[PDB]
């Protein structure tokens, strides 16, 4: 149940929108379980709390979620 | 650490068993992001919004003190309190 993080910090069409407007959990199978903004941690984010550049999404899933995440924020 | 999930066995009877994640709207009643849910022994990590709530199952789910507080009553395990 350990979490996965990665930092979103290339250039992405799904920066600037809620996880929510993402629909995250049906686009790449991840559950977020916390965001890292500016140093600063929200747990249990919600549907409102929103993804910008430059900040840490902590998520549970297996690998091929952590695939799907990587690719999904263009980490490649 | 603060990530750490709380755990829960919905062990007592509850209008939300026999339910999934998504028809409960579970975030929006108790502010719980549920991580994994046990059933029968085995693990789904990442349940989504289809996965099942049964009796004796048990929620791993992240938030703070007040988010277990309200799952707790949520799922009528509050004994009495
Ligand atoms: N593991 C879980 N723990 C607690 N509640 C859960 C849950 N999975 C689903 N739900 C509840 O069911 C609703 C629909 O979930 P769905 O995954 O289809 O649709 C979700 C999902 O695609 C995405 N989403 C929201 N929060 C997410 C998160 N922490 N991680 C990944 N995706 C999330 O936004 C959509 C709307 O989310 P919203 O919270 O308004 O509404 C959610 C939430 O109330």
């Amino acid at each position: 149940l350990a979490p996965y993080e990665i930092i979103v910090s290339e250039d992405s069409e799904h920066l600037g929108k809620s996880i929510g407007e993402l629909n995250v959990w049906h686009q790449t199978g991840a559950t977020i379980v916390a965001i890292e903004h500016e140093g600063k941690f929200i747990v249990s984010p919600g549907p409102f709390s929103v993804i910008e550049q430059g900040d840490h999404i902590f998520f549970v899933g297996d690998e091929d979620v952590y695939a799907r995440m990587k690719t999904y924020f263009n980490l490649r």
